[PDB]
């Protein structure tokens, strides 16, 4: 049978911490009451309606002397070309050989898993009579995150700082993907240039299969200048001297 | 026949037969070479002409009163014109 | 369209406290690339294979002088009776007029709800061309 | 005849001020001594060497039993297939019907002309017997300029300023494409943000055919922060208060 592909939307926190989620899927299963045979041997009859074709040709007049032949799925066998009396299949499928069942799959998203990574559930796809079921393949879709951008195992963020912080040193705090508060300290007497990047080592994403190893966090600094007229002209001399 | 049956597919396995007036004889069922009729009608046996009728409305005429111009309607081959 | 019925298994604690749960369902949606038309007007062709029937009659010999005629869904149009070139529909449906999409429904189970109670999501069932979706 | 295309490399100053330049080109002209006839009527003889083919097949042995046939241009008629005795053409062409002459073209580059603009000299290409000459087409190629980048009729430049200049106002001078010194003044109490753009109106490129109208000059400001440790920590408080 055909494999079923489903996108699983995951956050950066889900990918960092790991996540177990329950996915509800509706799939075709072989009808438990007739084991797909549709019905008993000799219960399966040619649909009289479409004469086994699955489809009926309906004639719609558009104008006198203009008829449109439309092919419609046959109402009496729903396209199957066969009819099975309810008593021979069950009061479930309806000569269809399958029933829609709701299955809950438990999905494990491991630490450090990547965008586009596949989680396969073997033989979990749609069942059909005389067909071995395909797989359900979940495709991991990473959601955009407001603070962090992921590059492989590394994380990138933009942090806004004032001119005073950029020149005189600073301390700031942010929330990481595990919910820890990280305190970043930059010593006085070192300058942060506008757009410059600094690194916080080991505060990136965990490696897949090796969650003890992590990438790095790169912080791009956006240096905010003070507004128009922030200082009296008389004090510009004192600033120049410094 | 004057008409052609054109088949329009609506979907694979749904065909609509539409009757269209035949492009080649404009519904007449016959064709006359231009040289045999003229460069006017076109095997049509008639031409559209613009006629000016002078209409006299007499004093005291009533709403719904009829003014008839005899034989002034459309001409057709082998047909005496209406009014 | 037909309504889709799904059993939602709930515990007594879920029914007592109330519960919000996310249900992932796969449904047929109209193909965004051809708006169900399947393809452009005149892109829809009769399947040559089954001559518009959706099905092919395959002859299986059981023994010399015993042939079984089996009706199989036509491989070339997957039962539709029509074929649409990929370029006329998209590289998605495949002349099918629909695509399987995964939708997440947020389901609210209120306090005191009963066994057999129905929660309806209107128009959320399978879409088909020229058919208003069921619930 | 075929048109001759020549790239003319022009600077922004050339395009702003206008430029007259002399271009020396070598072209084929009809031989003044035989008027292309090659020679007198009956002076033109089939080349005996190549029997009128212009080419000779030379056999080079590569190994015994391996011969390479190479087609070479015929030495005796230089590919023409004909030979004209020197006395019948002149001591110039040599039965060639043309001579290489050096022509100087005066090229006018007007104010506001654009990259890729064509200057055509009609009938100035190579002459051949019984062929009307093609044109010489000069294609203007704008050279990169160290300070200014041109966009249509507008000019762009990057100007570096200190943090003090960005906050307290500044005055600077630059040399324009006409060689004028432009003094740009920015008033005190207005801030220049890093990477912000300002405009000096009417200091762009002149419009082609309308050199009284000019585009604008856009100045991107690159704000230079002071280096690491530029101020004593004790003075950081005084800076914060301002
Ligand atoms: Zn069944
Ligand atoms: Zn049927
Ligand atoms: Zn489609
Ligand atoms: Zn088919
Ligand atoms: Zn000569
Ligand atoms: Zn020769």
């Amino acid at each position: 049978g055909e494999d079923m592909m489903h996108p699983l939307k995951v956050s950066l926190e889900d990918l960092y911490n790991g996540k177990t989620t329950k996915l509800q899927l509706s799939k075709n299963v072989l009808c438990s009451a007739c084991s797909g045979q549709g019905g008993k041997s000799g219960a399966v009859q040619k649909c009289s309606a479409c004469r086994g074709r699955g489809v009926r040709i309906m004639i719609r007049q558009l104008a006198p002397g203009m008829v449109q032949q439309m092919q419609s799925v046959c109402s009496d066998c729903n396209g199957e070309g066969e009819v099975i009396n309810e008593k021979d299949r069950c009061k479930k499928c309806e000569g269809k050989k399958v029933i829609k069942e709701v299955k809950i799959l438990e999905v494990h998203v491991d630490k450090g898993m990547k965008h586009g990574q596949r989680i396969t559930f073997t033989g979990e796809a749609d069942q059909a009579p005389g067909v071995e079921p395909g797989d359900i393949v979940l495709l991991l879709q990473e959601k955009e995150h407001e603070v962090f951008q992921r590059d492989g195992n590394d994380l990138h963020m933009t942090y806004k700082i004032g001119l005073v912080e950029a020149l005189c040193g600073f301390q700031f705090t942010f929330k990481h993907l595990d919910g820890r508060q990280i305190v970043v300290k930059y010593p006085p007497g070192k300058v942060i240039e506008p757009g410059c990047v600094r690194v916080v080592r080991g505060e990136g994403m965990p490696q897949y299969r090796n969650p003890f190893e992590k990438g790095d966090l790169y912080i791009k600094f956006d240096v905010q200048f003070p507004e128009n007229n922030w200082i009296n002209p008389d004090k510009l001399s004192e600033l120049e001297d410094l």
